[PDB]
C-alpha cells in the first residue's frame, strides 16, 4: 500500500480531487503510475531528474497536434525537487503487442502502419520553436556518459567489457547518422506506447516522456528492432516506406547503434543512481551480445 501514500499526497496536493479508488497499473524502476477512479492516470516520481519537460511537451501538442490520435492532456500536476506528480484522463484502449498484431488482417495492419506514419510526419513536422528548449544531443550525451566511465569504473572492467566499450565508441566516431534532420520525437516509441482501439486502429500514444527535439531517425528506432517485445524489422522498414524522405538504411544503422549502446547505458544508468544491479546487468550482457 504505496497505495495509500499516494492517495493522501493526491487528496493533498489536488485540493478539490477525492480519490474513490487507487491501484497501481505500471512501474519504471524510478516512478510509479497508478490508476485512479477507474479514470485518471497519475504518473508519479520522486526526484530536476522529474515531469516539468514532460509535461512542457503534452502541452505543446495538445495545442498544436491536429489528429484524432489521443494523447496525455494533463489536468493535475505537482512539480517540486523531490515529488512529481502528473495526472490526466487515462486514454481507452489496448496496447499493441506482437501477439495482437500477428491477429490482424493485412489491412487491419497497413491501416495501423499508415496511422503510425501519419502520427509520426505530423509530429515531426511542426515548427518546434515554442519549446526550442527541450533538445538532446545523443551523440554529445554518449560522450559524456564515456566520460563519467572512464572517470568512475573503467579501469575495473575486465578487457572484453573494454573492448565492446571502445569499440561502439569508434562506430560512434565514424557514423554520419546524426548529422541528418532534427525534429521533435517522441523517442521512446515502441508498442506498449501505442493503444488500438477495437478496431484495431491507433486511439492513443503515451509517454512522452523522454520527447525532444533529437535525430528524425530516433523514432524508428524501437520500430526498427528485432526482439520479443517489438513486432520486427518489416513493421519499421513498411512505416518508413510510408514516412518517406527518408534514408532507410541510415535509420537502421541508427536503431544499430542505439541498440548496440544499451547494455552501456544500462552500466551508465547503474553508476549515476548508485544501482549495482544495472552496473552487473549490463555487463553481463555485453558478455551475451560478445558471445552470440
Ligand atoms: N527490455 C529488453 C529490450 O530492451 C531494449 O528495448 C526496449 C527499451 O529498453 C524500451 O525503452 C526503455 O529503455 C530506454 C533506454 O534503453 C529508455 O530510454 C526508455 N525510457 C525505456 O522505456 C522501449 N520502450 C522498448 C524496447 N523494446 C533493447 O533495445 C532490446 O534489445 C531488449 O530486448
Ligand atoms: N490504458 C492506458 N494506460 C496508460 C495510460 N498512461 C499510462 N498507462 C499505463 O501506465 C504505464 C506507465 O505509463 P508510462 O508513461 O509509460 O510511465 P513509465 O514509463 O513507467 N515512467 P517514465 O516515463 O517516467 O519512465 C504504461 O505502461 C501503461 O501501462 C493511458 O493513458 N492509458
Ligand atoms: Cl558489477
Ligand atoms: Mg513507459
Ligand atoms: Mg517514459
Amino acid at each position: 500500500t504505496n497505495v495509500k501514500a499516494m492517495k493522501y499526497l493526491i487528496e493533498h496536493y489536488f485540493d478539490n480531487f477525492k480519490v474513490d479508488s487507487i491501484e497501481i497499473i505500471g512501474s519504471g524502476y524510478d516512478s510509479v503510475a497508478y490508476l485512479v477512479n477507474n479514470e485518471y492516470i497519475f504518473k508519479t516520481k520522486f526526484s530536476k531528474k522529474g515531469y516539468a519537460k514532460e509535461k512542457a511537451i503534452y502541452n505543446f501538442l495538445n495545442t498544436n497536434l491536429e489528429t484524432n490520435v489521443k494523447i496525455p492532456n494533463i489536468e493535475y500536476s505537482y512539480i517540486s525537487d523531490e515529488l512529481s506528480i502528473l495526472g490526466y484522463k487515462e486514454i481507452k484502449g489496448t496496447f499493441l503487442t506482437p501477439e495482437i498484431y500477428s491477429t490482424m488482417s493485412e489491412e487491419e495492419q497497413n491501416l495501423l502502419k499508415r496511422d503510425i506514419a501519419s502520427f509520426l510526419r505530423q509530429m515531426h513536422g511542426l515548427d518546434y520553436t515554442d519549446i526550442s528548449e527541450c533538445t538532446i544531443d545523443n551523440k554529445q550525451n554518449v560522450l559524456e556518459e564515456y566520460i563519467l566511465l572512464r572517470e568512475t569504473i573503467y579501469n575495473d572492467l575486465t578487457d572484453i567489457e573494454k573492448d565492446y566499450i571502445e569499440s561502439f565508441m569508434e562506430r560512434l566516431n565514424a557514423t554520419t547518422v546524426f548529422e541528418g534532420k532534427k525534429c521533435l520525437c517522441h523517442n521512446d516509441f515502441s508498442c506498449n506506447h501505442l493503444l488500438l482501439d477495437g478496431n484495431n486502429r491507433l486511439t492513443g500514444i503515451i509517454d512522452f516522456g523522454d520527447s525532444g527535439i533529437i535525430d528524425e531517425y530516433c523514432d524508428f528506432i524501437y520500430l526498427l528492432e528485432d526482439s520479443e517485445e517489438e513486432i520486427g524489422t518489416n513493421f519499421g522498414e513498411d512505416i518508413l516506406r510510408m514516412y518517406g524522405n527518408i534514408d532507410i538504411e541510415k535509420a537502421k544503422e541508427y536503431q544499430d547503434i542505439v541498440e548496440e549502446y544499451y547494455p552501456i547505458e544500462t552500466i551508465v544508468y547503474g553508476i549515476k543512481n548508485i544501482k549495482q544491479e544495472f552496473i552487473e546487468n549490463g555487463r553481463k550482457e555485453i558478455y551475451k551480445r560478445t558471445y552470440k
